[PDB]
């Protein structure tokens, strides 16, 4: 069924550049990016900081590949990589998304 693997990245560029590779792959049938503003914990202090979020939506048969993929791709050490599991798909979409991987 259909998948939604979220990530960030550290600009537009990057998510932009990482999602198009992921389509050369035939690894995604699309992806939907946008920029957010982040905070977190780094070397004992709050930071806030400005990154590209993207959503990538593929079929659960090829999340394994594009976990490895992502990760080999992604200028973090650790990247924010997981996946959210949809209830329903509008019929005529879903099998646009099974053809294109």
């Amino acid at each position: 069924s259909l998948i939604l693997v979220y990530s960030t990245f550290p600009n537009e560029e990057k998510a932009l550049e990482i999602g198009r590779k992921l389509l050369e792959k035939r690894l995604i049938a699309c992806f939907n990016a946008f920029e957010i503003r982040s905070g977190y914990w780094w070397k004992g202090e709050i930071v806030q900081d400005k990154e590209w979020a993207a959503i990538f939506k593929t079929t659960e048969e090829k999340e394994k590949e594009l976990y490895e993929e992502l990760r080999k791709l992604h200028p973090y050490e650790t990247p924010a990589i997981f996946t959210l599991k949809v209830e329903n798909v509008l019929t005529e979409y879903m099998n646009w998304l099974r053809e294109s991987v």
